[PDB]
């Protein structure tokens, strides 16, 4: 996702943690406002870019070397690569929270995890086809964009109303509602069957492979000779949005409760 969209996932996240996984993460990031998530939510995609973090580049995705629309699927041996990927980085950054919170590689553990959970829940970020969608050039509201781009940023931003930390907050507390008490109140409990703290690698793949069924039904079922031609803020956006803002708000919920699992101590 673009910063809308991790920053979002971050404050949905705030809203479903305990209390002590709340404490046990402010003490790590050196924040305890209500947007401690929040604002560490886009450094991975800034470290990215330097000499220092271009070796993270690859923990941003999940190359699912798959055949979509036609036929869906991720496999971690298959797809990760010798550089590694985001589910050998939420192996190992988890693995570090675990082991050694209170070390000096513990706040950048905490915002890869932040991000990278996010980031399982965009499904282009789980796709090999043109390097996730990059090189499928689209229209978008009149804009040359291209097919990754507008599910990381063009689409929720329009959702959202705008890219800014408080339209993220507002779009947060919309998608925390909906888990609670609306549109999925009576699915959510679902969300985290399979989590296993002990099985970062199995927990993460049951995350990738659910979002990488959105490329077969959603990104790319109307196939690309339509995609290709037609300008993708109509009909493309309306049946996309319900995808994307219920893929949120899973992240959300499932990064509190990895959360909550990496900080836990039995009382
Ligand atoms: O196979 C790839 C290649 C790139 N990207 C993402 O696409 C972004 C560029 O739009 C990059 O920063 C990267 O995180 C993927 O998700 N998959
Ligand atoms: C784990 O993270 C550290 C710190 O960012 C990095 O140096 C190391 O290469 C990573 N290891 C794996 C197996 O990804
Ligand atoms: C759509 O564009 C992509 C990327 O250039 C190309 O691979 C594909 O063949 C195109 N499909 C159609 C039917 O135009
Ligand atoms: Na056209
Ligand atoms: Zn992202
Ligand atoms: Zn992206
Ligand atoms: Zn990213």
């Amino acid at each position: 996702w673009g910063n809308l969209g991790h920053e979002t996932v971050a404050y949905i996240a705030q809203s479903f943690v305990a209390s002590s996984t709340e404490s046990f993460c402010q003490n790590i990031l050196g924040d305890d406002s209500t947007s401690y998530l929040a604002n560490v939510a886009t450094w991975a995609d800034t470290y990215k870019y330097t000499d220092a973090g271009e070796f993270s580049k690859p923990y941003h995705f999940i190359d699912a070397q798959d055949n979509p629309p036609q036929s869906c699927g991720v496999d971690y041996d298959r797809d990760c690569g010798s550089a590694g990927c985001s589910i050998s980085a939420i192996q190992n950054y988890t693995n570090i929270l675990l082991e050694s919170p209170n070390g000096s590689e513990a706040l950048n553990a905490l915002k890869f995890v932040v991000h990278i959970i996010g980031d399982i829940h965009q499904p282009l970020h789980d796709e090999n086809l043109e390097a996730g969608g990059n090189g499928i050039d689209v229209t978008y509201d009149g804009e040359t964009t291209n097919l990754h781009h507008i599910w990381d940023t063009n689409m929720p931003e329009e959702a959202a109303g705008g890219y800014s930390l408080s339209v993220a907050k507002t779009y947060a507390d919309l998608l925390t509602e909906r888990i609670k008490t609306g549109t999925y109140s009576s699915k959510k409990d679902s969300w985290t069957d399979g989590i296993d703290i002990k099985d970062p690698v199995s927990t993460s793949m049951i995350w990738a492979a659910d979002a990488n069924t959105y490329v077969c039904s959603t990104v790319l079922d109307d196939g690309l000779a339509y995609i290709n031609s037609t300008d993708l803020s109509g009909e493309y956006y309306d049946k996309s949005q319900p995808v994307f803002e219920e893929l949120i708000a899973k992240a959300g919920y499932r990064l509190a409760a990895w959360l909550d699992l990496i900080a836990s101590q039995p009382s």
